[PDB]
């Protein structure tokens, strides 16, 4: 009996709903207000739950059941095809908090709906945040969710919801399809919500970049009176935000490698409403997703991808799909596995119960890391996740122009002052250049666009990292495929500059010592105070007894450098050959000082 109430009339200000009586349901009608029919953006439904939110059971439909203690928010969801699917929020508050999700409208919108939960503080102003769960749902629920559901709310008495309602920001069709929606699936998913981008900004101390996060769309209510405008608590200090990432289609590793190789947003390669196929994934994106998933089923070592790729190249097993796709495109080969190796790696040392093979399907991680910060800590809830840091890369500082790629011919649309215009972007944030890295077309095009990051490397575990040069020359020599194709044929590569955040200059050490000898080990050890492997540090010292200079970074320093391409072209009429510095711009000499390395322990 009054099973029935109205969120949107009754809780839009403020109701003390009455559980005495048993279930409460109300119709979330959104069909007279907003018709979904040529509309692509951002419904975002919210409500306030104040004294007693502790003790109930909530739902949406019966597709999304929550459970409320006072130190726990569990939920369930159902998935597209995949059954249910389950998550624990130790929270982090002791007062209200708000049910947010999101639903993607559109044909060509995502295919997964966001719930998250912000935590106040005593005063009602808004402190902390639950992961962001992305869960992939059934094209029936995603199109039900933009028109009608029912909320249902039960204790085992009464609860007051308040600023119950839904919002709605069209997404910018002026930007195409890719980049429209390549937030999705990052920390910065919150610069789209009017209410949250200064909660954002406080948190993470990173901007919300106007361009790639819809800052003049419209923002507006559709129904009830939802929270709008920015009550964010003035001492909020920095924190990890975490986003957590089903895939559906249990190729979470598979679909994160090709994002890091290809430079691609992580949305292109989810579940798509209807079978896409956009020029980037044909050409990078779904080869690179098939190739790990191609070295998954054939039930080989992690520890092994740069003998089977060699094995491929030189001594194959005619008609083998793995050997067959490796042939195809070997560098590609070499940054893809090597990548998916390091990630495996990474995984199977978060927790002692995680496997290599747990890694295939396990969610995605997206942690939004705070501005300067040298380190950042994993949320203990994220050890059974794939972990990918939000840290600028080289494609946040390219600045205005046309596509940049890297090809044998040389890297397209970048002059001399396009760099310099980069280069002053990058200290005026407060990187400082450390020097050059050679690389391959494909191994340029994934740290630019995806990002510096962690792979296996066929070397000594105390002496990994990324390998640079003052020298532009000893770069040069790995500007090309690290080693040939089936033909026995090598491409020349690309030049890129290396810039580490201004808060790593007291780790940038330097020693007489020779790079990668075993005899610098311990001396390494004592300079940087702490036994290598390098952590966030660098080292720079002859690459060989009396050479010329190398630098190493840590790979956890390395996460955070920036690379953008040199305007050193690579000589494809001289492959091999060493660098003329004469190809050298003047332009690009003035702008590449070296930093004053640390030669002796700080204690
Ligand atoms: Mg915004």
């Amino acid at each position: 009996v009054n099973e029935a109430f109205d969120l949107w009339q009754e809780c839009a200000t403020h109701c003390q709903l009455d559980l005495s009586q048993g279930i409460r349901s109300s119709e979330l009608d959104l069909t007279p207000l907003f018709e979904t029919s040529n509309e692509e953006g951002i419904l975002h439904y919210s409500m306030l739950l104040g004294e007693g939110n502790e003790g109930l059971k909530l739902a949406i439909d019966n597709a999304l059941t929550l459970h409320t203690t006072h130190s726990t928010i569990n939920f369930t969801s159902e998935t597209a095809e995949s059954g249910p699917r389950s998550y624990s929020y130790i929270r982090k508050g002791e007062n209200n908090w708000s049910l947010n999700w999101l639903v993607p409208v559109g044909d060509d919108a995502p295919a997964s709906i966001k719930i998250f939960f912000l935590e106040q503080d005593a005063v009602g102003l808004n402190r902390y945040i639950s992961p962001i769960y992305s869960i992939e749902v059934s094209n029936n629920l995603l199109n039900s969710l933009a028109h009608k559901s029912t909320f249902y709310i039960r204790a085992f008495s009464m609860v007051n919801i308040s600023s119950a309602g839904v919002s709605y920001v069209a997404a910018p069709q002026q930007h195409h399809r890719q980049k429209r929606w390549s937030e999705w699936h990052t920390g910065k998913l919150l610069c789209f919500l009017d209410p949250f981008d200064a909660f954002y900004n406080y948190v993470t101390q990173h901007t919300c970049n106007p361009d790639d996060t819809w800052e003049g769309q419209i923002y507006r209510v559709l129904a009830g009176n939802p929270a709008t405008l920015d009550t964010t608590a003035p001492s909020t200090t920095p924190a990890v935000i975490s986003h957590r990432i089903h895939f559906d289609r249990g190729n979470s590793l598979a679909s994160l490698t090709a994002h890091q190789v290809c430079g691609i947003p992580l949305e292109s390669l989810a579940r798509t409403r209807h079978p896409r196929g956009w020029e980037e994934l044909n050409n990078c994106g779904y080869p690179v997703r098939n190739l790990v998933s191609l070295f998954i089923l054939a039930r080989l070592s992690w520890d092994r991808v740069e003998q089977v790729i060699h094995n491929a190249l030189t001594n194959p097993t005619p008609g083998n799909a793995l050997d067959d796709a490796i042939r195809e495109a070997p560098e590609r080969a070499r940054v893809t596995l090597t990548l998916a190796a390091a990630q495996v790696n990474q995984f199977d040392n978060q927790a002692a119960g995680n496997t290599p093979e747990q890694a295939q399907s396990a969610d995605v991680v997206s942690l939004s890391c705070s501005a300067g910060a040298l380190h950042c800590s994993a949320p203990a809830d994220s050890a059974n996740a794939l972990l990918e840091r939000e840290h600028p890369n080289g494609a946040n500082f390219l600045g205005a122009g046309e596509a940049v790629s890297f090809t044998t011919r040389g890297t397209r649309n970048w002059s001399s002052a396009r760099l310099n215009h980069a280069h002053q972007q990058l200290i005026a944030r407060g990187y400082v250049f450390v020097g050059y890295h050679g690389s391959s077309l494909e191994g340029a095009q994934s740290i630019v666009f995806g990002g510096i990051r962690t792979r296996t490397q066929a070397l000594d575990d105390v002496w990994q990292g990324l390998y640079i040069s003052g020298d532009p020359a000893v770069a040069y020599g790995y500007a090309q495929d690290q080693e040939p194709d089936s033909r026995g044929r090598i491409r020349n590569g690309t030049m890129l500059r290396v810039y580490v955040p201004g808060t790593a200059t007291a780790y940038l050490y330097e020693t007489p010592l020779t790079l990668a000898d075993p005899e610098a080990v311990d001396a390494v050890g004592h300079l940087i105070g702490h036994p290598l492997p390098l952590q966030t540090e660098a080292i720079t010292g002859p690459e060989e007894a009396g050479g010329r200079p190398a630098t190493i970074l840590g790979w956890e320093l390395a996460e955070q450098a920036v690379a953008i391409p040199s305007t050193i072209p690579t000589d494809p009429s001289n492959i091999g050959g060493d660098l003329d510095p004469s190809s050298i711009p003047d332009e690009e000499s003035d702008i590449s000082a070296l930093p004053d390395n640390v030669t002796k322990p700080h204690h």
